[PDB]
C-alpha cells in the first residue's frame, strides 16, 4: 500500500 503522512493530499 501507500500510506504517506500527507495522504491523499501532498
Amino acid at each position: 500500500g501507500f500510506r504517506s503522512p500527507c495522504a491523499p493530499f501532498c
